[PDB]
């Protein structure tokens, strides 16, 4: 059974802003982590699997990386659109787990 | 490509109902679909995978079914707490797609 650990638990910042936030699998997951995406209201929508495939559609903005247990979702760009709570998943095994989530707000 | 098909799309019931909701998937996924709830302003959460298995911790009275392209999940005693929308998910195949998710509501 795998825990995840997301940091940070919510952050505010500017429109235009670079925004990065960590995930942490208990144990080497490889590169079997999505993304998330939940906006206030909204249904749950994948942005990134394969720790770092960005999903067809989804903003350029977007990117991930790491591999093993230390991950990364990055926004190069804060946009008003982006206000809601990411969370990540490891899908190395079953069941599917999540972190915490991380509340996302522009200032 | 999979495509989730999810009926119905809302329904309202009472305390103590037997409830049903279906998901199709546009090909054969043998059972790798999950169930997901989420309450209003709560994160996502597990409920089943493996299309039958309930996750620890998860109440009794949630079960699926179904194997293929034809799924059900039951709630065999709606309760005050089930308000929320529920949404499957295949992961046969990535990137792991959404039905539409059903909206319950407790008359």
């Amino acid at each position: 059974d795998i825990q995840m650990t997301q940091s940070p638990s919510s952050l505010s910042a500017s429109v235009g802003d670079r925004v990065t936030i960590t995930c942490q699998a208990s144990q080497d997951i490889n590169n079997f982590l999505i993304w998330y995406q939940q906006k206030p209201g909204q249904a749950p929508k994948l942005l990134i699997y394969d720790a770092s495939t960005l999903e067809t559609g989804v903003p350029s903005r977007f990117s991930g990386s790491g591999s093993g247990t230390e991950f990364t979702f990055t926004i190069s760009s804060l946009q008003p659109e982006d206000l809601a709570t990411y969370h990540c998943q490891q899908y190395d095994n079953l069941p599917f787990t999540f972190g915490q989530g991380t509340k996302l707000e522009i200032k």
